[PDB]
């Protein structure tokens, strides 16, 4: 997964939001404090994951 | 899921990163352009999802 330093993510926030949407690929934001670290993905991909999970549970 | 306007998310980025970590709960960032919309969650929770998916496929 693409990994992005916090400062770089903050400095280019809209670009990264467009990237995860346009690429259907998540990224990780890297902090010096690991308890701040996050994953960013499009709502479309998140919904894909959640719909797939519920469909798979039904099947 | 908690929904956060883009401007509010940008203005309080570190607070929201700490929130998704401390709460083990994702949030959605709401843009005027839906193709910019994202989900933010902790790396810990993402890893939980991915480990669970692979374990469930094995079982």
């Amino acid at each position: 997964m693409e990994a992005v330093l916090y400062s770089t993510f903050r400095n280019h926030l809209k670009d990264y939001m467009k990237k995860v949407n346009d690429e259907f690929e998540p990224l990780t934001v890297v902090n010096k404090n690991p308890d701040e670290d996050i994953v960013v993905l499009s709502k479309s991909e998140w919904d894909s994951i959640q719909e797939t999970l519920r469909i798979a549970q039904n099947k």
